[PDB]
Formats: structure tokens, C-alpha cells, sequence
């Protein structure tokens, strides 16, 4: 099997920390968003951003279950780990853009 088990073990740990950092970063945008909702009202723009945040929070919770099941697998599928890394990478980019967009409002 070579370095396949070691690569899966290292990628599992990297994705676990990546996901936990995304959960904290996305939850912190709730407080800034609610502050903007209080200051400006629940505008159509702020309402749409709240749905994005809620949807991102919902997906991170589901991907966390997927990561939990892969961590319990004695031989996790490297293809599932690679696909999970790609999803988290895209969620990182959406969260970074939402953070800059909330700071600009």
C-alpha cells in the first residue's frame, strides 16, 4: 500500500483542523451580520447574506459527519478525502469573500 495510509492519515488531520477553523470563522460572521441587521434593518441584501451563512453552516455540519465516518474507517477512501478537501477549499473561498463583503457594508 506504500504511503497511501500515511497520506490518508495526514489528510484526515489537516481536514479536521480546516473544518473546525471554518466553523469558527463562519459563526463569527453571525455577530457582524446581526449588527448590520440592527443598524440598517433586514434589507434584501442582508437577508440574502444570512441565507448564505446559514447554508454554509448547514453544509459544514454535514461534511463534519462525513469526516467523522472517514476517521472511523480503518482504510478510508483517498478519493473521498480529496473530494472533501476540494469542498472545504471552496467553502473557505466563499467564507473569505463573505467576510470582506460584510466589512464593506
Amino acid at each position: 500500500s506504500g504511503l497511501v495510509p500515511r497520506g490518508s492519515h495526514m489528510m484526515l488531520a489537516a481536514l479536521k483542523e480546516k473544518l473546525a477553523a471554518l466553523k469558527e470563522k463562519n459563526a463569527a460572521l453571525k455577530y457582524k451580520l446581526a449588527a448590520l441587521k440592527k443598524e440598517k434593518g433586514e434589507t434584501p441584501e442582508l437577508a440574502a447574506l444570512e441565507k448564505e451563512l446559514a447554508a454554509t453552516e448547514k453544509e459544514l455540519a454535514a461534511l463534519e459527519w462525513e469526516l467523522a465516518a472517514l476517521e472511523a474507517d480503518p482504510n478510508p477512501d483517498p478519493a473521498k478525502l480529496a473530494a472533501l478537501e476540494k469542498k472545504l477549499a471552496a467553502l473557505e473561498k466563499k467564507t473569505a469573500a463573505l467576510e470582506y463583503k460584510l466589512a464593506a457594508l
